[PDB]
């Protein structure tokens, strides 16, 4: 007879895509486990008979803090051990997060590294503790990394706080990759980017923390991001809330969890190119090819002769203007088949091509699959 | 030169699944189109550009009703002509989505509907065209429909709704299916079956209309329901704001939007059933056959003899409660592999199996391929 009920609280904020995943996990451990719990997410802030809370946040710590229930703790990891919170935790390994980033941008030949972060200012700990993260690992490298903190996540002077990133961008090398402590963050640097026309990647490399696709800024370039083990955390975590349910005896749990993964988008997509004036003609290109643009609106953009950009292509690349401006038609449609939900006759109009057929045509030729096969093998 | 930039602001909600979604159809257009835009999710409640807004919301209506900026408003349909606001509209089509889950319970036999609304109290008109639409097509059946609008939905007094959505549920005889507006309303039809053991879907069905998993209350028992066709929603505002923004003159739009589909999971999962004690005896199996149960549990669940409970299997299953527990470990282990994120070593002990080689071997035999390759082929 199972009879016996347990009202299960959960605190943590639905309109972050963190906050989801970890939920979503709290989730996945009821359908594996069919539990008779009566689980609320009631978090705006009665409590039930054992909590599981977002303890990235000092005020519910402190609300928390004195109450008999089993309570699990979520939220980011600590590079001392003391820093940890007086209950059981599932941590997101706050370095591993970092060094995710890092290896990716290594991967890329990418040598000069920077870092925007969030001002102590923020209650953001999670923020100290990656930046901190970005200093160990990169000190053996050639060029010395940099760190930018914020000014704030919801400025007190939005137009500011814009003249203060955009300074700090035009202060970065080419070929320097950013790691951003949030998605947010990092779609931050990509609308500033936008503001000023600054290549990225082709300029600079910005990777994020996340995996989150929905922040304050949508961005026109799809960022590459950390994809954190947030579901597992959340399926560890009520696992974990059981076991203490049935009155078992433990020292305070600290479990790390690693990052599922890096997703790599355009951002962070560098292809060893180094003269400024193919920078700028190809972030041109990867923004306007399916417009049906012209070498003329290319050579315009910089401010270059056809003979001499061909030149310089011809130097970087081995191929054309032209022949680069339709390689990116076909690189904008092969995207948006692996990332979007749109018809393939929808991607073959929006990509500037004459006709579907035209499309499948030329698709066939550069992969080896159709538009429709390469959807099913790689979505997502 | 593509140096005109646009602000656009989007007032939605976060925390919302369709909300999320119909940003997120905003964002595939960012891709698609490589739109010079700055688009800004702004809601809490400076204006950009242009406006793309969630319409079910009288206040955001006022907000903007004598804006002189592009709007784009989105929300619920209307059977009445005259009830669309004074703005081009991207509506979701109410009445398919209550057809679309009227004939996903129709096709499994049913013929008594139910439906779980919300008071005129709230502001949701989408919900009023929802139940219009139930009476509608529940017009012509056998047995008349029952509607149900409930006490609101932070209720004033929760004890007191819970007892009153009890009182109804009890009231409904076997095999009814039950409609509810949104997969919020329909979870807490779910967690009052759970008080109440009351057979979900051996004795009532429940469908709800979101795709939402993520709602007030988690529900063990999973949730069939309507997805609306909310990206198309958000990519066909942006693309009608963006012909908006190049000043094209047009007639009020009025396009609406159908579902994508029903997604069927257990709560619907009704195989012609009608002896109340194996209908009991059905559900308590399917909440706790990975738990390790015998025989001896589920006549115990129900007040029958052994001899006496397996005469009525056998007469309506045509298989035996050891064989049905047993069919169910399994059941319950396919859906974890389709519906979640878990390793499979981890399906397997969850569901009380002895080894994952045990595992193989019995899911290879009901099944042809292995757990492994169902997954690839089957998964979400
Ligand atoms: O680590 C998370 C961070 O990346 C952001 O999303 O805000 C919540 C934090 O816990
Ligand atoms: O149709 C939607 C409904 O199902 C719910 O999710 O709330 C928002 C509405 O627009």
């Amino acid at each position: 007879m199972f009879t016996k009920r347990h009202r299960i609280t959960l605190l943590f904020n639905a309109n972050k895509a963190y906050d989801r995943q970890v939920v979503e996990g709290v989730g996945e451990y009821l359908q594996a486990s069919q539990s008779e719990w009566d689980i609320f997410i009631e978090e705006f802030r009665w409590l039930g008979d054992g909590v599981i809370a977002d303890f990235d946040d000092k005020q519910i710590e402190q609300a928390l803090a004195d109450v008999d229930v089993p309570i699990v703790g979520v939220g980011g990891s600590y590079h001392l051990a003391e820093s940890y919170p007086p209950v059981h935790y599932i941590a997101t390994d706050n370095y591993a997060l970092v060094e995710s980033a890092f290896l990716h941008l290594k991967e890329k030949g990418v040598n000069r590294f920077a870092f925007y972060g969030l001002p102590e200012s923020s209650g953001k700990r999670w923020a100290t503790e990656r930046e901190y993260a970005f200093r160990q690992l990169v000190a053996e490298e050639k060029y010395r990394g940099v760190v930018y903190q914020g000014l704030e996540t919801a400025p007190e002077n939005w137009q500011h706080a814009q003249n203060r990133l955009a300074d700090w961008l035009q202060t970065l090398p080419p070929q320097t990759g950013i790691i951003a402590v949030t998605d947010a963050r990092a779609r931050h640097i990509l609308q500033v980017c936008e503001h000023l026309h600054i290549p990225v990647p082709e300029k600079l490399c910005v990777i994020g923390i996340d995996n989150e696709e929905l922040t304050r800024y949508l961005s026109r370039v799809a960022l590459s991001s950390v994809a954190q083990g947030a579901r597992q955390m959340g399926y560890q975590a009520a696992k974990l809330l059981h076991r203490l349910l049935d009155k078992e005896e433990m020292p305070l749990q600290r479990i790390l969890v690693p990052p599922v993964r890096v997703i790599e988008r355009r951002s962070t997509d560098y292809r060893s190119l180094t003269d400024p004036a193919v920078i700028q003609a190809m972030h041109y290109i990867r923004n306007h090819a399916c417009k049906g643009i012209k070498v003329d609106q290319v050579l315009d953009a910089v401010g270059i002769s056809r003979s001499n950009l061909e030149k310089r292509f011809k130097e970087e690349v081995g191929e054309t203007i032209h022949a680069m401006i339709h390689a990116e038609k076909l690189e904008k449609a092969r995207s948006l088949l692996i990332s979007t939900t749109l018809s393939i006759n929808e991607i073959s109009q929006m990509c500037g091509y004459p006709s579907l057929q035209y499309f499948y045509s030329v698709f066939k030729k550069a992969y080896d699959t159709t538009p429709k096969e390469y959807r099913d093998v790689n979505s997502e």
